[PDB]
């Protein structure tokens, strides 16, 4: 039996006619009736008649029909404020983000987000590798590179650059090709250990030299190139104040990295809730 | 809004995956996927995720489970409470059958039921014997073996003998075997349930053979058809043989070697608690050869 | 420290000099140089030396080399032998395919594979539904519609039609409308529960009648068919014995069910051992 | 075939995924990915299966991993037993440390550490307090609290102060609470690990905090950040802090409200069976004031 069939029915009964009833449904009335004449067969047991107008009900039609009447009822209100509740939810987003580059490029967006929103409260977890996240855990995953059933948009890019202090120039002329940086001490941090180089002429060059210093992480490394221990590579949204202040100086600009690409990774918005509804907009707002 | 999208929502839920729902309800999995779709379009709201083979609801859909599952299965309830109602000759009835023999041993006992009762309707649903049934789903039950017992009337309309086969064009090119033991020697073409072979001959010699074989397969028809095609030897109930057997076109081998007789039932709660509907459906069975 | 960089010096020592040990691997010497003093900067420990042509070895590096060159070695022809046994492996396959359409439809060209391979054995698992199946436990799956990160090969169609017996139709006159199928008694077999028809037109029809008789599978309702119990809707692959014969007779032939395509869904099969190579090209020839 | 490549999905198959391979290895995921491929690729063998989070090896890949691992293992032992070999000063040093402090506590005296040895190279790996280390793995572990005892000597480096803090802005708009209670009516800016806020005031009193707060990161350095732009209050260690107490920009609140001191450790294997690069490093951060 649908239940379907059976809320047609009561909004027949409710009426009074078949007339009555499909006018406000937009259903035509022989699939009405097809539809309780459906009913009827599932049910196994009769109901409604028509002279001209329709009409009445059996013994145990009635019976039904007060029964079952005010279930079918309540359903519909119900689901309607269930409906405008989560479509209008607040409270706790869950967010996933690349660690390394959390702090400085999605923090003052996440910070504005938050002053802009005050019933809306972050979940925020930092992590090297998105790769093995269940996507089912989280309402918006950011991650480096693409992946893949999530809505995927780039919403920004970085650029990794060469750089060292003037004190370790100073005392170690700079390179101007890259192979030279197997003569140099190398700071390296991940994700960026392997370094891929390419100049103008299209000459590609590799280092994958240990390192003086090898972490998982780019701030320490970045420390590490302004006490002048060596040459590192970096995203510039990770060096802008050292580079404007000077006390990291960029080296070998002709020789550049793959550039990579920064997603915002979530469900369809519009079916989202209201708090993450408003999270995707502000990002897409902040990045156009 | 449909409430039977939302009903059938809940039964995913309650179920935990689409293909176990599809199971269940002989919807497809396809329409299932497209029905859910329906119902979060209708809502604008994502009600379930859907991550490897792991089904789990979002927030949304846990308030719509949890809030209005309980008005769903009040409403289930009630209108079962009036189909279960006895109209006399007329509704429908449910019955689970085991896949192998249904087709062959049980259709044309079903054909001319629903031949002498034009009214009544038949659900039948096919699987193999495995998991265990909620008997309080079903009107009738044919099941191979006996049951758990619990709260069932049994009774015993059949039986089957299962015998070990070939084709001539097989034996021609792979001397038949004389023993059982040699069946290691030979192509095995094995479908479920008669994957290890228990066999017994006259002087009271046993052999069991659990050798992987050839062909392996969930289902019987499909080995026998590979049987025909001479690409080995398999144990198979006689009646899904006869017509083969009559033929040259299957020879039976080892014929002093036998299986185990597996026995036929119909299960049902007794007739007292039972509709008019099911009881001519129960009283028809019993009547029937065969 | 880098194994192909240690294989790379094993190579240098066996040969006894860059030049020769360059020539036979395509690697340049300064590049296995760069490895070698790469190698020696990871071990913390020097090797060979050159005065025009390369030799030698040192206390520790001849230890080491007498050490690591025997497993090296074993490795080297432990992987190909592997290979080798993998790429050519026989024995048993793994098959899922749809429970209603195999019997008919799959079993000739399995039959057939079957016989011209006697040392390939097949597991044979068939379901009404392919949606479920974790994809890592089987060689290779056929499906009716599409799915996703298997190779997808189309091998095949159905197309469903409506018929029933001449002993039905004789008591009740053929529709020659979708509509009227409604006015009859109509078999149905999962998954052809809900009919959807279309004819030359453009009109539309849909039938979601219970039925006299709804089953699990497929087979058992064209028996109900053939005893004059009404009206089905079934694949043109699963009737040709009977429309051929004439026990059963197509009905409606104007009003067309959407055809269903049959997949086979399998890995990369240049990267399948011998047994699915040999399956795969088998069921791509029977079906061009 | 590259053996690094074999190693590698050696490698993957006892952590069980890439990314837990990324993170012991430092090698971003889609370069494992790309590298198995090239194996695979090199061999013309699919190794491993991937489906969900769920990574299952092929019977090729089944093969490879029982067959080579041993001689790969041995290779490894081998080379390992060579580089734990004292070439004085110089050679790799492999440290753990913590995610939060470390960039300000302990870089300064690593960097100083750094200057003065240019032959002794530091492979620096910080992580979560969280899960427990194989101790054997690392030459020296920076941690925050007291250890499991096992294996290790253990000497006390430092310590922090936890304190709470807001902006000016955030306190203008949203007026000092005066007793710990009364942070329950704040907005509150939490980050691992210092997420139940357990508070003690002069009188004795204390106060457990565990509201999820406004912001609840994984590590303190974003909290403080949104801690500045005057999202709220946080709890977070003196150290990370002064820079901003001393500009009027971060204000301490509830200053007779404590939290307990937590203790910075260096862990490492007794000296006696320490090579000269490591005894160096050792008694550098020993000498180091901070």
């Amino acid at each position: 039996m649908k239940l379907d069939d059976l809320n047609l029915f009561r909004l027949v009964v409710e009426n009074g006619s078949y007339t009555s009833t499909s006018k406000k449904t937009m259903i035509p009335v022989a699939t009405i009736t097809r539809r309780i004449q459906a009913l009827e067969d599932s049910l196994n047991l009769r109901l409604l008649n028509r002279h001209a107008r329709k009409l009445t009900l059996t013994e145990a039609g009635e019976r039904f029909y007060k029964d079952c009447s005010p279930l079918l009822e309540r359903l519909a209100s119900m689901t309607e404020e269930i409906t405008d509740e989560c479509r209008g939810a607040s409270g706790r987003i869950r967010i996933s983000a690349p660690s390394n580059l959390t702090k400085r490029m999605m923090m003052p967006m996440f910070n504005a987000f938050m002053e802009k929103y005050p019933d809306i409260h972050i979940e925020l977890m930092m992590s090297n590798q998105a790769d093995d996240l269940d996507p089912t855990e989280w309402d918006v995953i950011f991650r480096v590179g693409p992946q893949s059933s999530l809505i995927a948009r780039k919403i920004g890019e970085v650029k990794d650059i060469l750089v060292a202090s003037p004190q370790y120039l100073s005392s170690h002329p700079q390179p101007t090709h890259a192979e030279e940086l197997h003569q140099h001490q190398l700071l390296k941090g991940y994700p960026l250990l392997k370094w891929q180089l390419t100049n103008s002429q299209g000459e590609t060059v590799v280092n994958s030299d240990r390192g003086r210093f090898q972490a998982s992480a780019l701030n320490v490394v970045r420390s590490a190139c302004s006490e002048g221990l060596g040459i590192t590579l970096m995203p510039d949204v990770m060096l802008r104040e050292f580079l404007e202040d000077g006390s990291l100086v960029q080296v070998l600009s002709d020789w550049s990295s793959n550039p990579r690409d920064i997603y915002m990774l979530y469900n369809h918005k519009d079916h989202q809730p209201e708090k993450v509804r408003l999270f995707i907009d502000f990002v897409i707002g902040y990045h156009l």
